[PDB]
């Protein structure tokens, strides 16, 4: 009998969250044996999103569905989750406004914009679909041939390092080899903790990515949250894995800047 690993199946044929699921606690949390507080966001504040989809149109490794992944996430967030269009920057390489092209400079600037002046209980969302690689994990702006990639340490320095206690950053990567792209120290799978520090931000950073067309992670995330919006961190992972099974060769993982009580409700 294992309700962690073997959850019951509900009327929608999906894995059920815990019978009694709590919202993340408002109080400052601490880690035992050290002085490193953190705080879950209540997500009652400002909601902003940066969404990036790159197809590398015209190049030798043009991709087919990344721009579409970006549009899917834009639609999902604006229509479901209170992200206003004035509060979203979407960068894609098939449209006609240069300042919205995902060049390296525009991406870096947008990353700075996303987290600028972020207050406790704000909810920030980052989505990336394009080429990913490991050298460090890195991502590839449309002009990477001349400007190079953006590496994990820089993305951590721009988007994680400045965050105040209790600011949520939720990140969703559809790219390959992006599991450590924000240098986060905790990693969770459907089967439990798979990485944690052996001994830190006080913010609330969580990220979803896949490990071994269209974006598998955004596909799974959007379908699960559309059909059954009530999920814990763990049941969200389990249900995404269930949706991906057979069709996709990817399994979802959750990384975080702090320990997660995976039975808490996943909110945004
Ligand atoms: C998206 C766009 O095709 C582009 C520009 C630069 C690199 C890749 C793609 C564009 C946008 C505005 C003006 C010119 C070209």
């Amino acid at each position: 009998s294992n309700g962690y690993n073997n959850p019951n199946v509900n009327a929608s044929n999906m894995y059920g969250p815990p019978q009694n699921m709590s919202l993340p606690p408002p109080q400052t949390q601490t880690i035992q044996g050290t002085d490193q507080p953190y705080q879950y966001s209540q997500c009652t504040g400002r909601r902003k999103a940066l969404i990036i989809g790159i197809n590398y149109i015209g190049s030798k490794n043009q991709l087919r569905g990344c721009i579409n992944d970006a549009h899917n996430i834009f639609n999902f967030l604006t229509n479901g989750y209170g992200y206003s269009s004035d509060d979203i920057v979407i960068l894609t390489d098939d449209q006609n406004d240069l300042v919205r092209v995902p060049t390296r400079a525009n991406m870096i600037r947008a990353m700075q914009w996303l987290v600028k002046d972020a207050q406790p209980n704000d909810s920030l969302f980052l989505h990336y679909s394009g080429h990913g690689g490991q050298t460090d994990d890195v991502i590839y702006p449309v002009d990477f041939e001349t400007q190079g990639p953006i590496i994990d340490d820089e993305m951590h320095d721009i988007m994680v390092k400045p965050l105040q206690q209790g600011v949520r950053l939720t990140a969703l990567f559809d790219s390959c080899h992006s599991g450590t792209v924000l240098d986060l120290p905790y990693t969770y799978s459907t089967k439990g903790i798979i990485k944690e520090p052996n001994i830190f931000s006080a913010a609330d950073v969580v990220m979803l990515s896949g490990s071994k067309n269209t974006g598998a992670m955004s596909h799974a995330f959007i379908k699960v949250m559309t059909l059954q919006p009530q999920q814990s961190y763990l049941s969200l992972l389990q249900n995404m894995r269930k949706e991906l099974a057979g069709k996709y060769s990817q399994k979802p993982q959750l990384s975080s800047s702090h320990p997660i009580d995976v039975n808490l409700q996943f909110i945004m």
